[PDB]
């Protein structure tokens, strides 16, 4: 038996991250088990469908690099891989499970059902659909099958519910949650095919799920109360269910409760891997991508929320992940979303990468803000900020004193950094450094010469100096600044302070 897993996703929306953690772990326990990543398209119901969440989707995956062995985009042996699109399956297994004991027709119109709703909720009680409420309601158990055959013969419109058994004890088993066991008399008599035809989710995935052979279902704890009922349509059509793992939600940073939007709207993290833009509103929530996190990093974060690398490292890369992840140790207690933790990734990643590596992306932030230096200079600027830098972007951002002079200084650094005799040593500094090979070893060396000369520690020279050339004190060590902007330039805002600080 070939481990077969499938990422079945409703057109509903961009990914959340439970979702990609979700597509991750379908992923890497394929890749572990030499098995299949199947993508099926959820969306029989159409009236909460959400336009572009299909390509949404395929681009996410795309971008974190788990693409799928079998989709829509791709094709497949089991194709259509869209559920909308299989409508002649759920047609021929319909006319197989009203053979049996397990599924009846229900005509009961959305306005009687609303009344008794409203009868049950106005005495504090709830109604369900059920073995007790089943035989005062309008479906083909407690109606004579004469009568059905006239509404038949009418065109009434009609649901097939699934018929629970009666007082039946139900033993299930998941691999994340263990053992545990539910009585059918707790759970109702569940719509399977809606009155168009359509089946519902539960009935289209149980037979989608059994023709396209897979092994393991792995979706979130929401589904677990439906456990059950899904175990009892693989008996009702003569079929053994798969394996389940169900995986616990994600939780906030603080606080009970489950991670959502919301959360990363009031606290300043994105939610989704990649940008979208709401139809209802034309707001655009930014994604991970767009807001600079690098794909390895962002999957390696989520990978962690509830997955311990067997090896003990943090830092794991997709291949490894698939060589070492085992879905019996995927923790069942909830992991707290961390946007610190997020950032902390990124950081390392990009330390991880060399200064080559990181150079085509920075150059393309140097471009969109218009400024242009050569492949030797970035390369030794990258070197010289990657350290402290989260983004690359923050390369540029937070170095613009490579790239441009400054127009005002910093009062604080200026009272700080500049006494009434700084001007005239600011100036000495600069008849010392007109003459030299302008390398950062050589020029510390001068200025080395010039402190000693004048009975002075280093600081005395390298923080006005400092801030002169940054118009703060801010930046990578003093001589490899001015190596980097080069003699003139580092002459001319020399001058510049003299002129505006003495
Ligand atoms: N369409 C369902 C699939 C659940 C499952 O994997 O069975 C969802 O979006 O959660």
């Amino acid at each position: 038996e070939k481990v077969r897993v499938r990422f079945a996703p409703s057109p509903t929306g961009p990914l959340h991250l439970g979702g990609v953690r979700t597509a991750l772990y379908d992923y890497l326990f394929a890749k572990h088990n030499g098995g299949d990543f199947i993508l099926r398209i959820e969306d029989t119901d159409t009236q909460r469908y959400v336009p572009g969440s299909e390509e949404y989707i395929m681009e996410a995956l795309e971008w974190i690099g788990m693409v799928p062995d079998e989709s829509p985009k791709h094709g497949g042996p089991y194709a259509p891989y869209r559920q909308s699109e299989r409508r002649d399956i759920y047609d021929r297994y319909t006319e197989q499970i009203l053979k049996t004991d397990y599924a009846y027709l229900a005509f009961d119109t959305p306005e009687e059902l609303d009344q008794i709703r409203a009868e049950f909720e106005a005495r504090g009680d709830v109604f369900a659909y059920n073995y007790e409420t089943r035989n005062r309601l309008r479906n083909s158990i407690s109606l004579p099958e004469e009568e059905v055959k006239k509404l038949l013969e009418e065109k009434t419109p009609y649901v097939i519910r699934f018929k629970m058994p009666l007082d039946r004890i139900i033993n299930l088993n998941d691999i994340i949650r263990g053992k545990f066991s539910v009585n059918t008399n707790t759970l109702d008599d569940k719509v399977l095919v809606k009155n168009d035809g359509m089946p519902t989710y539960h009935f289209a995935n149980i037979i989608d799920d059994h023709e396209m052979k897979i092994t393991h279902v792995i979706r979130g704890e929401e589904w677990l109360p439906s456990m059950a009922l899904h175990v009892l349509l693989y008996e009702a059509m003569g079929w053994d269910a798969p394996e389940f793992a169900h995986l616990s939600l994600i939780l906030k940073p603080e606080g009970k409760g489950k991670l959502s939007k919301r959360d990363g709207d009031k606290f300043g993290f994105p939610v989704f891997p990649l940008n979208f833009t709401d139809s209802a509103t034309g707001n655009t929530s930014a994604g991970y991508r767009e807001e600079g996190y690098l794909p390895e990093a962002f999957i390696n974060m989520v990978a962690m929320l509830g997955w311990s690398p067997a090896d003990n490292k943090e830092i794991v890369s997709m291949d490894e992940m698939i060589k070492e992840f085992d879905l019996n140790k995927v923790h069942k207690a909830g992991a707290r979303f961390s946007a610190e933790k997020a950032k902390w990734f990124n950081q390392q990643y990009l330390q991880l990468m060399s200064n080559e590596a990181i150079l085509p992306e920075f150059k393309k932030v140097l471009a969109e803000n218009n400024v242009e230096v050569s492949d030797e200079k970035a390369l030794k600027i990258i070197g010289l900020m990657k350290e402290r830098a989260t983004f690359v972007k923050d390369i540029y951002n937070d170095g613009k004193f490579f790239f441009h002079a400054p127009e005002s200084f910093d009062e604080k650094a200026s009272k700080k950094a500049w006494s009434p005799e700084t001007a005239v040593l600011m100036q000495e500094l600069t008849e010392a450094i007109s003459s030299l090979d302008f390398k950062a070893e050589i020029i510390k060396e001068s200025i080395h010469h010039l402190a000693e000369a004048k009975g002075l520690g280093m600081g005395k020279v390298m923080m006005p100096l400092r801030l002169s050339l940054v118009g703060e004190l801010k930046g990578p060590d003093v001589p490899d600044l001015m190596e980097m902007i080069g003699k003139e330039e580092t002459i001319s805002r020399i001058n510049k302070a003299i002129e505006t600080l003495k």
